[PDB]
């Protein structure tokens, strides 16, 4: 019931993943000025967006069983410390990721599909905090 939501919701979303990604993105820095700097030129920046855009294509493909990859999360995590980000900065891209969602669904982002989503996202973020261990 509630991989169906993600799925349905990550399609409409899927079809501009750049142009989707870069509202996330919008909505990071409007909240979280301080991560900008963390980031290098506009090619780097936008092709960190698109790889966003396919972890989470990923995590949406895998959503009945995320453990098969967990190894990779905690190796994504991992690099994500080795270049300074901090673990608590992962709360805002979540915050962010549902404002684009909202955004791209209005009323079709019912509270059924932020809690889906809210749950894939922390389910990720859990996987790639060991990285910090
Ligand atoms: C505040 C949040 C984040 C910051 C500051 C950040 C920053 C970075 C930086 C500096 C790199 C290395 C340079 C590069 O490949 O462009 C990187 C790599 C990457 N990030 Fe992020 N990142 C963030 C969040 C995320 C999230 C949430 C995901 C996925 C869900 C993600 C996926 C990736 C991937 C796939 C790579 C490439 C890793 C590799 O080469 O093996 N990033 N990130």
């Amino acid at each position: 019931p509630e991989s169906e939501l993600i799925r349905q919701s990550w399609r409409v979303v899927s079809r501009s993943p750049l142009e989707h990604g870069t509202v996330l993105f919008a909505r990071l820095f409007a909240l979280e000025p301080s991560l900008l700097p963390l980031f290098g030129s506009s090619p780097e920046f936008l092709d960190h967006i698109r790889k966003v855009m396919l972890v989470i294509d990923a995590a949406v493909t895998n959503v009945e069983d995320l453990s098969s990859l967990e190894e990779y999360l905690t190796s994504l995590g991992r690099k994500h410390r080795a270049v300074g980000v901090r673990l608590s900065s992962f709360s805002t891209v979540g915050e962010s990721l549902l404002y684009m969602l909202e955004k791209s669904l209005g009323p079709d982002f019912t509270p059924a599909t932020r809690t889906a989503w809210s749950r894939l996202y922390g389910a990720v973020v859990q996987a790639m905090s060991r990285g910090w261990d």
